[PDB]
Order: C-alpha cells, then structure tokens, then sequence
C-alpha cells in the first residue's frame, strides 16, 4: 500500500506517474499544445517495470516520440532508451503512436489521433 | 492545477480519485472472480458515481463486476448496499443473476457461472 503522485484528479496515478487520455482527434502538434496547457507534455515511455500499465493501453494514441532530421528522442530531448519500443512502420512521418504492447507507431504528424498526457 | 495524492492503493494498481483498480484477464466465474478480489483485500468492481469513476467511460471489452440480483428482487453489490438510479442501463445478454460491466456504464446480465475477466477494487 502506498500514496500514488502527487496527480491531479482527473488522472489515472500510477507508479507516481499521471496520465490522461484525450478522445480529442488532433495532430501531434496540436496534441502537444493541449498536453503543455495541462502543465504536462506527451506520454513519455521510459520504462516496462514502472509503466506496466501502458501493456492495458487499447488502440493507438500520439505519445512525445519525434524524429528531427538523428535517432528518435522524446519532446524534453531525451534519446529513447534501447529495447523498450518495437518500432513499426506505418505511415511516412516523424512522429510516433503508442500502441499495446510497447509498440511505437511511425505515423504522419499531421495525421489526427486521440493522444496520451503524462505528468510527473 | 491541483496536485493530489491518491490512495493509498497497493503499487501494481491503478488510482484514480483515490480508489484502486486492478483488471485481471485470467477467466473466472463470478463467485470465484470474488474469492480473487477478496484474497487481496478488495471486492469486485462496485459503480457508485459517474462523476467519481468517470474513468470507467474508458473500460471496454466485458468485466465481472460485483452487482446481483437477488430473486425479492433487488439489485445489490457484493457489499450488501443498492444500486443508486442514474448509474448504468442494464441489459439481458444470458439469463443469469449477475451482471458484466461493459462502457459506457452498461450492465449486461450474465450467468454467474460463466467465466468472463473481472475487475477488482480496493475496499
Ligand atoms: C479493460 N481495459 C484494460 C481497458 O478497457 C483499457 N482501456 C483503454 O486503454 C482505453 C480504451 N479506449 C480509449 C482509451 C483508453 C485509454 C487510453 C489511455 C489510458 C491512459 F491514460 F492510462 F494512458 C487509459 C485508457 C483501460 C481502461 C482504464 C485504465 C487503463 C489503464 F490505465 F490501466 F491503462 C486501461
């Protein structure tokens, strides 16, 4: 037993992470600026132990994975650690999807999609 | 925005608005789905609140969760307590005295006997 956060209320607390969907379908820029609105930035993944849950996650949602032409980094600048996401093909593009299990998504960034906050 | 803690909740559980969730997908009749949930110091899934647990908008697929018929024909939680109005539409799927929590609060009833994945919550 232990005392999850802090999050805010409308988020799910897990693992002192917070996340929240949005069933808003907008680009990834766009997805981007709600998250920072939030005080928050995209689903970062950055761990299998501490983020088990993202295994429950169903269908497909925008997390901060970008590629500027370099390998792929999250939105604070951070590479993306090794064997942590299956990477897959799937539209010509820059950004990334999340999908069930630790799948990541090569996607157009101006293709709209619901999409995942993260805070911590 | 305001930050809150949740909880508390057992580490491997989601919180939301302070309570616990865990889903477990390996199948089990409604009885034994309870026996699981109570060996971990929970009951099955218990729908008090769209506001509270508007979480569960997000919950698909068809989970046990701990509501009954008892045939003087009320309908109850595996705590003994009423279902409140205004909380889920209650559908027949198989003749049966339980019920399957599916989104958007909705209840299909289902025969406690069959094995479905089920949800705990932390009570
Ligand atoms: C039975 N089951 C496992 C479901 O139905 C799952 N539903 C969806 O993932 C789900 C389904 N439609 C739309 C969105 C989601 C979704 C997306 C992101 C998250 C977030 F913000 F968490 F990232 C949460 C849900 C599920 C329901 C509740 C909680 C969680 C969990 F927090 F554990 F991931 C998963």
């Amino acid at each position: 037993e232990s005392y999850c956060g802090p999050c805010p209320k409308n988020w799910i607390c897990y693992k002192n992470n917070c996340y929240q969907f949005f069933d808003e379908e907008k680009n990834w820029y766009e997805s981007q600026a709600s998250c920072m609105s939030q005080n928050a930035s995209l689903l970062k993944v950055y761990s299998k132990e501490d983020q088990d849950l993202l295994k429950l996650v169903k269908s497909y949602h925008w997390m901060g994975l970008v590629h500027i032409p370099g390998s792929w980094q999250w939105e604070d600048g951070s590479s993306l650690s090794p064997n942590l996401l299956t990477i897959i093909e799937m539209q010509k593009g820059d950004c990334a999807l999340y999908a069930s299990s630790f799948k990541g998504y090569i996607e157009n960034c101006s293709t709209p999609n619901t999409y995942i906050c993260m805070q911590r």
